């Protein structure tokens, strides 16, 4: 309420620059449904070539025919991005029939709800191997065609979760933790190496109505639409960490304070 | 002075330390031995456990060693039923057991990133679900992750390693609101974030120097008053405060 009006106005007074993405190849994974799906609607109408990844080829699939209808021209392959043998792979394929990848968008996700002991091994593994794994693959597959342009952008689409733990998602909130760190530790190594063109951004929004869970674990809703505009918005500003919504922010600073 | 949190004792208990082999792990272990502890040590390090093991005993506890691969899921099972045929209930685990690899991310190694997960978080899991089981049925136990500032922020050519740091501080976090969530009022948890330690475990500070021996007696300190985040110096938290601002 304090910091959703005052927000509003810095936004006016200090406006941040816009950047073009027309024409980067972005790389979306998980973009059969939900967040991944409405960010490559944000990215059709931004005049940008698409490469989508999900495991779910028909919903790929009609993500890529509505990009198609807004005039964007898009690839789908179906790839499991938490293995790694299919990512390396289908990154040969994407540079052999589209090129090399600008942007990056770790979308990809896996959850298990469940406390500690109810839990499968399984789950647990791959609940790791989707939500932080995966990042690492395909950013080192994709990274060196940035690094030799200095030119690129990672988005890590993590979570509040990644931030603050969540009974019943002790798993899946210490995979979100795991893709902050990942995000954190990226930025500051591209700044120690003095490769300056490659930008990055870290999605963390609460709950939102995509299915992926039932309800929020507070008294808290998001809709994807939402999500995927406040993320467009982020790249083009060059937004290092993106809250939906933003003024979740400062509840995560008061708790830092107790 | 104004304000002391209390001590409580951990005579008796049965204290499991994973990578007692050497550095932080092997100076808790003599804290615990000090303290009267029933120790459990486990580590990949045969004769590094033995030795602590041999010093813990000079100290005048009871320890038993076990060679135990803290990465791999099925030797840790196995383990604990050895743990629990041979010596009982574990009531305090200590997650201490890490691996590191130092290189910039195109200069990383697959199988690397894969160990530094499966030893640093996943190795956790493992343990976590064979012991909290017994705390849970007695409302008694103290689950401590080792952690690291590099679970707070990043540091330049430590990628995989500060992601693995920043899931233990996570996994540390949900399991004491899960707990709490649970009703669960017996069990405590601590996660441990020192800065550098001169233990051989990496080269060089990442920035511009603790003792093993100070980290061990941080660490006893505040499980014993129940501390759930303790950073080592304890003033480097207003640093991380200041980063985000
Ligand atoms: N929905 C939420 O409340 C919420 C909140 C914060 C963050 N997130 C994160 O946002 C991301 C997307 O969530 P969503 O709500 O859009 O989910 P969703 O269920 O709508 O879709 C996620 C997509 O990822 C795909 N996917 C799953 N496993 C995959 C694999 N191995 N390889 C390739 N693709 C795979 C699924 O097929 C699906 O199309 C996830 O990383 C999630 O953790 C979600
Ligand atoms: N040393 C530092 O600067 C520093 C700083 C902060 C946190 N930490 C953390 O503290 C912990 C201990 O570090 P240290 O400096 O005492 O290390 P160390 O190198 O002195 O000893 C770590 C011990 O863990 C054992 N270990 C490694 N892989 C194992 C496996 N698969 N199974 C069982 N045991 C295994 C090793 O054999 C060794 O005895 C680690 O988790 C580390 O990440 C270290
Ligand atoms: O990632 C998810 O799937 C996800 C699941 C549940 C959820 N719950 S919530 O929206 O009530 C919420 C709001 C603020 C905080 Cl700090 C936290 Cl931990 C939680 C939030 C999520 F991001
Ligand atoms: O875990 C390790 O092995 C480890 C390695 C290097 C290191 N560098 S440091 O002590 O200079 C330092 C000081 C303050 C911060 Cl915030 C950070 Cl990230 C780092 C700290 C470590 F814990």
């Amino acid at each position: 309420i304090i910091y959703s009006y005052l927000e509003a106005l810095v936004k006016v007074f200090f406006p941040r620059k816009r950047k073009s993405v027309a024409g980067e190849i972005v790389l979306i994974t998980g973009a059969g449904h939900g967040i991944g799906r409405w960010t490559a609607y944000e990215f059709a109408k931004q005049k940008s070539r698409l490469v989508l990844w999900d495991i779910n080829k028909h919903g790929v699939e009609e993500t890529a025919a509505e990009c198609r209808k807004l005039g964007a021209t898009v690839h789908t392959f179906v790839v499991d991005c938490g293995n790694r043998e299919d990512i390396y792979n289908s990154v040969k394929q994407v540079k052999k029939e589209v090129g090399d990848v600008t942007i990056l968008v770790n979308n990809a996700g896996t959850v298990y709800p469940a406390d500690l002991l109810s839990t499968k091994d399984e789950e647990i593994t791959k609940t790791f191997e989707i939500n932080i794994l995966g990042h690492f693959w395909i950013t080192k597959a994709l990274l060196p065609s940035m690094i030799k342009r200095n030119h690129g952008h990672i988005v890590t689409v993590a979570s509040v979760c990644g931030h603050e733990g969540i009974p019943y998602l002790i798993p899946y909130c210490s995979s979100k933790f795991a893709a902050v760190g990942f995000h954190r530790a990226l930025t500051l190594e591209l700044q120690a190496l003095g490769i300056t063109g490659i930008k990055t951004s870290c999605l963390c929004p609460v709950f939102v109505n995509t299915g992926f869970t039932k309800n929020p674990s507070t008294r808290l809703i998001l809709e994807t639409d939402t999500v995927a505009r406040s993320l467009i918005d982020g790249i083009l500003t060059n937004k290092k960490m993106i809250f939906v919504p933003s003024y979740y922010n400062i509840y995560l600073i008061l708790d830092k304070f107790l």
